[PDB]
DNA sequence: GGTTTTTGTCTGGCTTCACACTTGATTTGCATCACTGTGTAAGACAGGCCAG
């Protein structure tokens, strides 16, 4: 799920690199 | 069902080779040479059973 969550936020955030603790996080809490 | 594992996910900044291009003198790869001895089998041949 990891990859498509991340491909999706490419936009939501503009062009930020995104960390790997929080998007971990992240991923994890949807 | 809980309790244990495999195997992924997301980045980049890292380290470690391969490739890039040239020249010409070495080094390798590979097929070939000339050549007889030896096995194999295509011959020839004397031989002995038997009939006029």
């Amino acid at each position: 799920f990891v990859q498509t969550c991340r491909e999706e936020h490419k936009k939501k955030h503009p062009d930020a690199s995104v960390n790997f603790s929080e998007f971990s996080k992240k991923c994890s809490e949807r």
